[PDB]
C-alpha cells in the first residue's frame, strides 16, 4: 500500500492538475459556484430517471426556502419514508443542481422521497443561516408530512461535507428541542469540527480535491469570527451525543476531514448511539458526486441507500 489511492482517483486528480484555470478557492464566489457546477456536470451521472421532481418554496425564518422534492420511479400511492438532504460545498457553493443525481440515486435506491434543501449560503448569509434553513426544512416536512405523502415517523437527514455538518447539527438541535423526530442521520464525509490541524488535515493537506486551504477559505466565508467552538458548526464539541439518531458515517482515506469524521462516529458509539461506520481507503473527498468517474462511488452510494432503506423499514 505505497499509496492506496484508487487509480480512477489518481487519473482524475492528475487531469485536474494539468488544468491551467484558477482553483475554485482563488475565485469570487460567482465563478467558484459555476466552476463547481461544471465539475459536477461532467463527473456525476447524468440522465438518471425519477418518478417525479417538484420545485417549491417553503416558509423559512429569513424568507422562503427553495426545496426540491423527489419521488422514486414507480412509487405506489402509500406514504413513503423521507430523506431530507443538505448538499455539500463548504456552506458557500453547491445547489439543487450540483447534487441532483445523488438525490435521484437515494430516492430510487432507498425507495424514499427526498427533499433537497436550497439553504442560504455564505458569504451572503453567514453562520448560522444554513443551519436555520436546514432545521426549518425538517420541521416543515414533519408538519406537512400528509401533504407531501410521507411518513412523519420515518424522517431521515443526510448530507455530504458541509451538508453532513448540517445533518449532524440539525440532529443535535432537534434532540434538544424535542422535535422534529429524526430516525436516521446519514453523514457523508462530514465536517464535524473546526480544527484544520488534525493528522489527516496535515497529511492530506493538498492534492486531493478538497484541500486544507479550501477548508480555511470555506470557514472564513461561513464563520464571521463566530465562535468556532459553537457546536452548531462544530458538533464534535457537543456536551453530549446521547440520544441522537442512529447514524451511518462515511469517510474517505485521502480526505483531510477523515479524522474528525471517524472521531464523530466513535463519539456517537461511545454515547450509545447505534452507528455504522465505513471508510473508503482509496477515495477522496466528494466522491459521492463522482459516480460517472469512480466505480467505488456507485457501490458506496448504493450501500448507503440500502442502509437507509433498512433503517426506516
Amino acid at each position: 500500500f505505497t499509496m492506496a489511492l484508487d487509480p480512477q482517483a489518481k487519473g482524475l486528480l492528475d487531469a485536474m492538475a494539468a488544468n491551467p484555470a484558477p482553483r475554485i478557492i482563488d475565485l469570487p464566489v460567482k465563478e467558484a459556484r459555476e466552476m463547481y457546477r461544471g465539475i459536477a456536470a461532467q463527473l456525476d451521472l447524468q440522465d438518471l430517471p425519477i418518478g417525479k421532481t417538484e420545485d417549491r418554496k417553503i416558509p423559512g425564518p429569513a424568507g422562503d426556502i427553495p426545496v426540491r422534492i423527489y419521488t422514486p420511479v414507480a412509487a405506489g400511492g402509500a406514504a413513503l419514508p423521507v430523506l431530507v438532504y443538505f448538499h455539500g460545498g463548504g456552506w458557500v457553493i453547491g445547489d439543487l443542481e450540483t447534487h441532483d443525481a445523488l438525490c435521484r440515486s437515494f430516492a430510487n435506491e432507498a425507495g424514499c422521497k427526498v427533499v433537497a434543501v436550497d439553504y442560504r449560503l455564505a458569504p451572503e448569509h453567514r453562520f448560522p443561516a444554513a443551519a436555520e434553513d436546514c432545521l426549518a426544512a425538517v420541521k416543515w416536512v414533519e408538519t406537512n408530512a400528509s401533504e407531501i405523502g410521507v411518513d412523519a415517523n420515518r424522517i431521515a437527514v443526510a448530507g455530504d461535507s458541509a451538508g453532513g455538518n448540517l445533518a449532524a447539527v440539525v440532529s443535535q438541535l432537534a434532540l434538544a428541542a424535542k422535535g422534529p423526530r429524526i430516525a436516521f442521520q446519514l453523514l457523508i464525509y462530514p465536517v464535524t469540527d473546526t480544527n484544520v490541524d488534525t493528522a489527516s488535515y496535515r497529511e492530506n493537506a493538498s492534492g486531493y480535491f478538497l484541500e486544507r486551504d479550501g477548508m480555511i477559505w470555506f470557514f472564513d466565508h461561513y464563520l464571521n469570527g463566530a465562535d468556532r467552538t459553537d457546536p452548531r458548526v462544530a458538533p464534535l464539541r457537543a456536551a453530549s451525543l446521547a440520544g441522537l439518531p442512529r447514524a451511518y458515517v462515511i469517510t474517505a482515506g485521502f480526505d483531510p476531514l477523515k479524522d474528525e469524521g471517524r472521531a464523530y462516529a466513535e463519539a456517537l458509539k461511545a454515547a450509545g448511539v447505534p452507528t455504522e461506520y465505513v471508510n473508503y481507503e482509496g477515495m477522496i473527498h466528494g466522491f459521492f458526486n463522482l459516480q460517472a468517474a469512480f466505480d467505488v462511488s456507485r457501490d458506496a452510494v448504493k450501500a448507503a441507500a440500502k442502509a437507509l432503506k433498512e433503517a426506516l423499514a
